[PDB]
């Protein structure tokens, strides 16, 4: 669309981190049940 480029940049960039940073953590909670 005109005049979103930018909020696109900083959006869909962050939802980039965030489906990471949550599979990450998330090895974090299953270690811990792996061995339980």
């Amino acid at each position: 669309g005109p005049d979103i480029i930018p909020i696109v940049a900083g959006v869909v960039a962050g939802i980039v981190l965030i489906g990471l940073a949550l599979l990450l953590i998330w090895k974090l909670l299953m270690i811990i049940h792996d061995r339980r």
